[PDB]
């Protein structure tokens, strides 16, 4: 029950993609949360509140998918 592990994958994916995005006013936002999210996947341990992280990594996929 690492969670962050199965996350590292998404994040890593939210890195090349988010970065892949031509950017210039659209990724910043998601990139913002992505910054507060990845930081969450880090502390991911002292508390099974991953539900947050995930949901956070989702906001990306969704948007990114729309991006």
């Amino acid at each position: 029950g690492s969670r962050v592990k199965a996350l590292e994958e998404k994040v890593k994916a939210l890195e090349e993609k988010v970065k892949a995005l031509g950017g210039g006013g659209r990724i910043e936002e998601l990139k913002k949360k992505w910054e507060e999210l990845k930081k969450k996947i880090e502390e991911l341990g002292g508390g099974g509140e991953v539900k947050k992280v995930e949901e956070e990594v989702k906001k990306l996929e969704e948007e990114i998918k729309k991006l």
